[PDB]
Parts: structure tokens; C-alpha cells; sequence
């Protein structure tokens, strides 16, 4: 059900792991703990490369915060990125 996205993430390796930091890190340097908002995760998405539209973003970002914030973190991030890829690239 939902592990195969905790088994993605486990698969990854590690260069793969930083990736998400290094990019994650742009917003997180200005930020106290690191959490972004849908309006601002828009353009996360189109600065890392992804091209999601507003009614499917919401649900793409507002699937993955389990903690009931509305605001995607590093944890969050990385599990919304795996799904982004869907398939082979
Ligand atoms: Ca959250």
C-alpha cells in the first residue's frame, strides 16, 4: 500500500539522498527549520525541473505531509519526489 514508497527511498542510494538536500537547501538556508508552503513548493518544483499542475500540486504536496501542516518538508520532499518520476527516465 504505502510502502513502496518507503522501500523507493530505501533503494536509493546515497548520492541520490544529497541530491534532495542540495536542492532542499536553496529555501532551507532562509528558514528556521526547513518546511515550505504549496504556493511556494510551486516553485521548488519548477526550479528543480517538474512541471505538476495547481489542482494535482495540492494533492501532491498535501498527500505526503502525514503530520497535518500543509507545508512540505525534507521528509515530505523526498517521498513527493519519488512519485513525481512515475517511470523510467
Ligand atoms: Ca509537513
Amino acid at each position: 500500500m504505502d510502502d513502496i514508497y518507503k522501500a523507493a527511498v530505501e533503494q536509493l542510494t546515497e548520492e541520490q539522498k544529497n541530491e534532495f538536500k542540495a536542492a532542499f537547501d536553496i529555501f532551507v538556508q532562509g528558514a528556521e527549520d526547513g518546511s515550505i508552503s504549496t504556493k511556494e513548493l510551486g516553485k521548488v518544483m519548477r526550479m528543480l525541473g517538474q512541471n505538476p499542475t495547481p489542482e494535482e500540486l495540492q494533492e501532491m504536496i498535501d498527500e505526503v505531509d502525514e503530520d497535518g501542516s500543509g507545508t512540505v518538508d525534507f521528509d515530505e520532499f523526498l517521498v513527493m519526489m519519488v512519485r513525481s518520476m512515475k517511470d523510467d527516465s
